[PDB]
């Protein structure tokens, strides 16, 4: 079956002054592969890709600030404030030169990080990843009217905060096949208390769709034009019909992207790696046995 478990020693850093959670197994020397998970999830997501590449390369996989078992300061969960945690964090472990594997806002982080630092990026391996997203249209049209709704104070709040439909309602509807519920607990864990919600409801009122918030669209656009314009080892996985990245933009995406090889990993919306961990891992590590790291 795919795995429920999380058997995976914590580890914790102070990052600005708070704990930040993450895994880190693997062997000690050599590049470091980060994992960096995006909204509603955690490190959790990558639990079943990550025995894949840890027999060749250490892999650390962090909790964003305010998620999973990171702490909570307060916070406005700009998008911006996890730029300054995530950022902090990879000095705080010393990183230099990283291998990437990244996912939804982990992967605006990621861009992002690798734009600024080029240099000490090795390679990146990138799924349903945020991009412009320049009209409603190109937003899927089963989540349309959610996500019209989710940015907004009043509405939005009273689902995502007050009654959790990010966890409860969006993230099941970003998997294929049915999470159980060992699994919904894990993603749970970290939501219990309603207060504690804020990342779940700034994540997606920082999407960049249809122009707004026009900061976030100019920083995405940014890290897109650096992609484009980069020679680094690019390694992107997608599905059917996906969420943010459709096949047609896959394709588009496999002929335009320098150094790029696309692998289709069959059904799947947003949480890839919950439809098939064991394709996106076993890619993961052949790739990276391809790197000169
Ligand atoms: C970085 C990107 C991450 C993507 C994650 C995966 O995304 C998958 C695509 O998005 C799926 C979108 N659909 C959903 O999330 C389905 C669940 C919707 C909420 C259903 N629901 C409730 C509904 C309350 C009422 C609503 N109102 C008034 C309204 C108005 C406009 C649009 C939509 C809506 C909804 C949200 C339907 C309650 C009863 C609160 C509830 C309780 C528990 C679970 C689900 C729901
Ligand atoms: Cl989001
Ligand atoms: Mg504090």
């Amino acid at each position: 079956g795919i795995g429920t478990g999380f058997p995976f020693d914590p580890h914790y850093v102070e990052v600005l002054g708070e704990r930040m959670h993450y895994v880190d197994v693997g062997p000690r020397d050599g590049t470091p592969v980060l994992f960096l998970h995006g909204n509603p999830t955690s490190s959790y997501v990558w639990r079943n890709i990550i025995p894949h590449v840890a027999p060749t390369h250490r892999c650390i996989a962090p909790d964003l600030i305010g998620m999973g078992k990171s702490d909570k300061p307060d916070l406005g969960y700009f998008f911006d404030d996890h730029v300054r945690f995530m950022d902090a964090f990879i000095e705080a472990l010393g990183l230099e030169e990283v291998v990437l594997v990244i996912h939804d806002w982990g992967s605006a982080l990621g861009f992002h990080w690798a734009k600024r630092n080029p240099e000490r990026v090795k390679g990146i391996a990138f799924m349903e990843f945020i991009r412009p997203i320049p009209t409603w249209d190109e937003w899927p049209e089963f989540a349309r009217e959610t996500f019209q709704a989710f940015r907004t104070t009043d509405v939005g709040r009273k689902l995502i905060i007050d009654q959790n439909v990010f966890i409860e309602g969006t993230l099941p509807m970003g998997v294929v096949r049915p999470l159980t519920e060992v699994e919904m607990d894990h993603y749970r864990e970290p939501f219990l208390n309603p207060v504690d919600r804020e990342p779940l409801w700034r994540f997606p009122n920082e999407l960049p769709i249809a122009g707004e918030p026009a900061n976030i669209v100019a920083l995405v656009e940014e890290y897109m034009d650096w992609l484009h314009q980069s020679p680094v080892p690019k390694l992107l996985f997608w599905g059917t019909p996906g969420v943010l990245i459709p096949p047609a933009e896959a394709a588009r995406l496999a002929k335009s992207l320098p150094n790029c090889k696309a692998v289709d990993i069959g059904p799947g919306l947003n949480l890839l790696q919950e439809d098939n961990p064991d394709l996106i891992g076993s890619e993961i590590a052949r790739w990276l046995s391809t790197l000169e790291i």
